[PDB]
């Protein structure tokens, strides 16, 4: 679980979005797997605004930062787990680095802020959701 809080937006992963999350729906894509709900409170985050491919993301089954590299954003096909198998993600970033179901919402931050939540991950990859591209989450 995790969500990112900037100005008055929360962004979760789609598929752990809440009935709040869709009665106050600012923006969904089911292909990226992030959704965008408002918030009455002032959320204190900032999303960087680079092309960083390092940064260091919270892994929630390990309780620890790990340190990563991570490709651009690009159209996946993710692998079956406990979820909808083989499907095609866009705008996924993958690491090497432990990600297991319940590691969904962690952040990766480069210097400049939020890159993106944990979306995916097994056999060692972890993938990440990017945000960079939303600028009118500013
Ligand atoms: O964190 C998740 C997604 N869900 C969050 C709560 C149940 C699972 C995940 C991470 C890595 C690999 C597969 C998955 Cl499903
Ligand atoms: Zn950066």
């Amino acid at each position: 679980s995790g969500a990112i809080y900037v100005g008055n937006y929360r962004v979760v992963n789609r598929h752990l979005a809440t009935h709040n999350d869709w009665a106050n729906l600012v923006w969904e894509d089911s292909s990226r797997d992030l959704l965008v709900s408002s918030t009455t409170a002032q959320g204190c985050d900032t999303i960087a605004r680079c092309d960083c491919q390092t940064g260091v993301y919270y892994c929630s089954s390990r309780r620890k930062h790990y340190p990563v590299s991570f490709s651009k954003p690009s159209l996946i096909f993710v692998e079956a787990s406990e979820y909808y198998p083989a499907r095609y993600q866009s705008h996924l970033m993958l690491a090497v680095g432990h990600s297991e179901p319940g590691d969904c919402g962690g952040i990766l931050r480069c210097q400049h802020g939020v890159v993106g939540i944990v979306s995916t991950g097994g056999n060692g990859l972890v993938g990440f959701a990017d945000v960079r591209d939303l600028l009118w989450l500013d």
